[PDB]
């Protein structure tokens, strides 16, 4: 996350870390046993860790639970990142309480200017690399359509929406991908793609979760 601010331990709970040795992608909690991240994150061998703040030292809160299936959406396509989204089911049910828990699913989508909450453990430099330990957070509104496709010639589907700020300086960034988009608290969007990092006219683009709904809560009901 560039330009943001600490959230604090345990304010985003429903924020997870994907790890393979080392955090690679964030997640969303969204029931005891299942996380929504971006099929962009998929790999083999995937630890979900619950209840972090400092992903680098043992705090008291975490939970680590391993996968035992991930499901990449069914039209993921990796050139373009249409349908970027993957779910990821827990070994074992979360054991869920004040720092520890679910994000409602979206009921209907939401519109352009709408203010959410994104959140990660990415690279804070939108020139340079330095990655934080503890989670960063970000206030961005949602930009409209026609401004997305103008920032993206080309490449903006009915599945991506921009989120953020077109004068640059505050955006998701490297290693965010997968995490959160919180509206009104409802999961909207996952970190999906951008140019860079908090660029100017390069607004982050997330993936459209209210579009997956249906596949969510089906895909779960059956696995
Ligand atoms: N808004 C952040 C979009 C994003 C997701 N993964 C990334 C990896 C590298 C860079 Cl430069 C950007 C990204
Ligand atoms: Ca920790």
């Amino acid at each position: 996350i560039v330009g943001g601010y600490t959230c604090g331990a345990n304010t985003v709970p429903y924020q997870v870390s994907l790890n393979s040795g080392y955090h690679f992608c964030g997640g969303s909690l969204i029931n005891s046993q299942w996380v929504v991240s971006a099929a962009h994150c998929y790999k083999s061998g995937i630890q979900v860790r619950l209840g972090e703040d400092n992903i680098n030292v043992v705090e008291g809160n975490e939970q680590f639970i391993s996968a035992s299936k991930s499901i990449v959406h069914p039209s993921y396509n990796s050139n373009t990142l249409n349908n970027d989204i993957m779910l990821i089911k827990l070994k074992s049910a979360a054991s869920l309480n004040s720092r520890v828990a679910s994000i409602s699913l979206p009921t209907s989508c939401a519109s352009a200017g709408t203010q959410c909450l994104i959140s990660g453990w990415g690279n804070t430099k939108s020139s340079g690399t330095s990655y934080p330990d503890v989670l960063k957070c970000l206030k961005a509104p949602i930009l409209s359509d026609s401004s997305c496709k103008s920032a993206y010639p080309g490449q903006i589907t009915s599945n991506m929406f921009c989120a953020g700020y077109l004068e640059g300086g505050k955006d998701s960034c490297q290693g965010d991908s997968g995490g959160p988009v919180v509206c009104s608290g409802k999961l909207q969007g996952i970190v999906s793609w951008g140019s860079g990092c908090a660029q100017k006219n390069k607004p982050g683009v997330y993936t459209k979760v209210c579009n997956y709904v249906s596949w969510i809560k089906q895909t779960i009901a059956s696995n």
